[PDB]
């Protein structure tokens, strides 16, 4: 159990229900690289649903039970059998206990039920972690799964904005959003379970007070802030470098898609699906975008399998930390498959 918890010193930064909010963090001495991993685990987006989220979901929603230590997994293991790519940075895992995709700014009050923070989260994290040696650091790599990944693409240009600030220019921040792409893209068959993510999100911000990247906010203006959600609307008006992974054929977008022998409409709609997502990635230049049916990647203990072209994950990994030194001989940093069905890619997990 080798990453051990800090609750925030700062206890005006909470989880949903008031309880501070925190970080498990294992140091490695020798290293100027820090992995900040975002958690994930959906939202919810007004009382009635945040309250059953607070009877079943609760570890997402308090501290009040979390352990005093996490194993690291994946991206996260200190041993490069498990982890090919960064296995001696400092590590850091941030709980996901706001609920708001990570861009909530409103703290629990006489009108407000629940506190939802998780924009504050990240940058109370930032800070408090400068004084434990991030600030020696050269990279920040801020990475992140399912609404954890959406949450890289909100806030890693506000995590470089803070350092500048702050006083630390030299330190390199990046991101690595996985399985938080997603498109709002009509239903296949179309209350919590009936409401898009659309109009889920645009109700969540206004109960979140939730912000978004402000190159972004200004292009969509008061109103349609829920689209800088979406991964292909928000990446292009980015400055942080990004790296982008995501399954062709996500579960978690099937879902919210409405879709569970295959007949003509639903393999058509499948297929165009992955085209979609395909044609969304053509002009991302570090991706890794897999012909599967799945959901999350980089935290799994057997991230290592997975190859597109005949990479692996870890290795596109490093061809992109090479390129941030025109392309690099036998090291590609863009990998999306071409094949248009699930599991076409013989390396896809097997479940
Ligand atoms: F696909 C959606 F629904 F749009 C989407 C899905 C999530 N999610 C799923 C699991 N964890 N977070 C978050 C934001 C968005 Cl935008
Ligand atoms: C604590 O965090 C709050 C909320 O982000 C911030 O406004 C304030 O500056 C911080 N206060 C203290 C006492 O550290």
């Amino acid at each position: 159990e080798d990453l051990r918890l800090h609750l925030l010193l700062n206890t005006s930064v909470t989880c949903n229900d008031g309880s501070p909010a925190g970080y498990y963090l294992k140091e490695s001495r020798g290293s100027r690289r820090w992995l900040l991993f975002l958690e994930g685990g959906w939202y919810c987006f007004n009382r009635e649903n945040c309250d059953s989220r607070y009877d079943t979901m609760r570890r997402l929603m308090s501290s009040r039970d979390w352990p005093r230590t996490r194993t690291g997994t994946g991206i996260l293991s200190s041993q490069p059998e498990e982890n090919p790519y960064w296995w001696n940075a400092n590590m850091v895992f941030i709980p996901y206990c706001s609920s708001d995709v990570w861009s909530g700014a409103s703290s629990k009050s006489e009108k407000n039920e629940y506190a939802f923070m998780g924009a504050l989260i990240i940058q109370e994290v930032v800070r408090e972690l400068l004084g434990r040696g991030l600030s020696g650091a050269k990279v920040l790599l801020l990475a992140g799964s399912s609404a954890g990944g959406t949450g890289v693409l909100l806030n890693v240009d506000r995590v470089a904005e803070q350092l500048e600030k702050l006083g630390y220019p030299a330190i390199q921040v990046r991101g690595l959003a996985d399985s938080g792409w997603f498109l709002d893209n009509k239903q296949y068959r179309h209350d919590t379970i009936t409401c898009a993510p659309t109009e889920a999100i645009r109700r969540g911000i206004r109960y979140w007070n939730g912000v978004v990247p402000e190159r972004c906010r200004r292009q969509f203006q008061e109103g349609e802030e829920w689209n800088c959600f979406f991964g292909y609307k928000v990446y292009p008006t980015l400055r942080s470098p990004v790296f982008v992974v995501q399954w062709l054929f996500d579960e978690a977008q099937l879902t919210v898609d409405n879709v569970h022998p295959v007949q003509e409409g639903l393999r058509l709609y499948i297929q165009n699906l992955g085209r979609e997502l395909r044609h969304t990635l053509k002009d991302v230049p570090a991706s890794f975008a897999p012909a599967c049916l799945s959901h999350e990647i980089i935290i799994r203990s057997h991230w290592t399998d997975v190859q597109v072209k005949g990479t692996s994950l870890p290795r596109a990994l490093h061809c992109w930390d090479r390129s941030l030194h025109t392309p690099l001989k036998g090291c590609p940093v863009h990998l999306v498959d071409s094949c248009p069905w699930p599991h076409c890619n013989p390396s896809c997990p097997t479940g």
